[PDB]
């Protein structure tokens, strides 16, 4: 109920199929704002402090290589229930599981490049805005 900023990745898959546009146009038609942006390349060092939190995860590995393996779209969205707004329109981390026209149902091939990421709390987001932006850049 409040005016929330949340963190929103263009992962390399959706790069090279080019849907930036078309993702960045989901969140614009349904009531969040692109308020910083930049498309960047991620080092190693990078995307594992980026990920600290799943070190210990099986999926850490994988993780990484997909993450570094082009470049990605980095955006603040901001907007009311932004943090949830976000989870919303990405769906189901997995796109086989889903809801119809979410952006990972209509963009991502897999569970490992499944076109976006979205910080999941408050709390991440408030870490991940601050990872990528300075805050007189905000």
């Amino acid at each position: 109920h409040m005016k929330q900023r949340t963190l929103s990745i263009i992962k390399p898959d959706a790069l090279k199929k080019k849907v930036v546009g078309k993702i960045i146009d989901r969140f614009e038609s349904n009531g969040l704002e692109v308020i910083a942006m930049k498309r960047l390349h991620l080092s190693v060092k990078d995307a594992e402090n980026f990920y600290a939190i799943h070190r210990e995860r099986p999926f850490f590995k994988d993780l990484i290589e997909f993450m570094v393996s082009g470049p990605v779209v980095v955006m603040v969205l901001e907007g009311k229930d932004a943090v949830a707004k976000n989870r919303d329109l990405m769906g189901a981390t997995d796109p086989k599981l889903a809801q119809k026209g979410t952006i990972r149902a209509d963009f991502a091939e897999s569970i490992d490049a499944n076109a976006v990421h979205g910080s999941d709390s408050l709390e991440n987001a408030h870490n991940e805005i601050a990872f990528f932006f300075a805050a007189r850049d905000l």
